[PDB]
């Protein structure tokens, strides 16, 4: 019995999470749910054993979780990769918090009808953020070093979604332009994105004002 | 030198770590940003070593640290309290990522004009956010058993907070009652409070429509 990822069909909030299991090869199922769905899924939802219901979730022979980020530490936890001591181990947390403020820093104006003169003001932030980023690669193949941590994958689902927003925002930041690439010739990352069970829309919720829709 | 927590001086993101710091009796010495000292903060944001500079920051003799997330689980990795193994560690932080679903989801509507209008949707929905942790609790003294971790004082931040907002949405929960209760009858929690080092307002920055201001 293969581990089963629940989540609507989108990237969302579980992309990082696809793209950690392929890279490790790990094998699974998914439960996608369609944009017209939501009605399945209220009518699993409280049907499946999770003990905090939600969107994504993960079943195994182990364990049943909710809670994207719970989800992909439980992951990468089972390879061993979340750190080898505390410091390790909080410099892993902090990374990924740090991809976090810039992802939800999309969805959290994505969903409005201003979205635009929103828009403006969060590409004002965002050099700062990416920034940051930039002087942690200058040295460093990886967001932990030589090796691939879950964070690389937050960190590239991140630039994937900020380069459908404004293409040009890495323009100033050659270390994120390759970094990104770098992800991409994963020989895991590269089969599955061309694979058939690659979704590369939506990027937030159909509904969304930006990176919602059908198609692109 | 005892590590140095830095942040405004408010409740916000870092109430929950103030609250392990006390309970695991941790000596810590504290950095407030008053309201008007923004332009304190922002001078020195890029001077103080950190490589992804925010609020809250955790500097100590071992570590430079940003994102509170990641703060709370140093202090309490650094204890031993993440998880035994993979399965616990991954409830730990589905249980961190529940509770942040609630006190986030209060923030993200703090700021709004329509702020009444807002609270009216955020109130329909806390109740079945907050069954599941009721659920929890009826065959657990705290969220991961017989002993605290630090999803407890995450949940009673987050309590301390929806309290305000609506004083009454705990009518229903009996089990969350009693469990901000006997976090409050922790020796280490009950003096805190008690001592001149408690902040009780703001609970959002000073700016926000709910939980904000000088003064409940
Ligand atoms: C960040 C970019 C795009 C985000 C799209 C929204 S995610 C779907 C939504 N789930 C959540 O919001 C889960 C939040 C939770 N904190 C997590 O990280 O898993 C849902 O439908 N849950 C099912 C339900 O509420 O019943
Ligand atoms: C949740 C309830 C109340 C929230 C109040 C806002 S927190 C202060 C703000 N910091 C952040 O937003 C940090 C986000 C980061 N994800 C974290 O969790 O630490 C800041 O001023 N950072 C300093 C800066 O940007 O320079």
């Amino acid at each position: 019995m293969s581990p089963i990822l629940g989540y609507w069909k989108i990237k969302g909030l579980v992309q990082p999470t696809r793209l950690l299991l392929e890279y490790l090869e790990e094998k699974y199922e998914e439960h996608l749910y369609e944009r017209d769905e939501g009605d399945k899924w209220r009518n699993k939802k409280f049907e499946l054993g999770l003990e905090f219901p939600n969107l994504p979730y993960y079943i195994d022979g182990d364990v049943k979780l909710t809670q994207s980020m719970a989800i992909i530490r439980y992951i990468a936890d089972k390879h061993n990769m979340l750190g080898g001591c505390p410091k390790e181990r909080a410099e892993i947390s902090m990374l990924e918090g740090a991809v976090l403020d810039i992802r939800y820093g999309v969805s959290r104006i994505a969903y409005s009808k201003d979205f635009e003169t929103l828009k403006v003001d969060f590409l004002s932030k965002l050099p700062e953020m990416l920034k940051m980023f930039e002087d942690r690669l200058c040295h460093k193949t990886y967001l932990n070093g030589d090796h691939v941590t879950h964070p690389d994958f937050m960190l590239y689902d991140a630039l994937d979604v900020v380069l459908y927003m404004d293409p040009m925002c890495l323009d100033a930041f050659p270390k994120l332009v390759c970094f990104k690439k770098r992800i991409e010739a994963i020989p895991q990352i590269d089969k599955y994105l061309k694979s058939s069970k690659y979704i590369a829309w939506p990027l937030q919720g159909w509904q969304a004002t930006f990176g919602g829709g059908d198609h692109p």
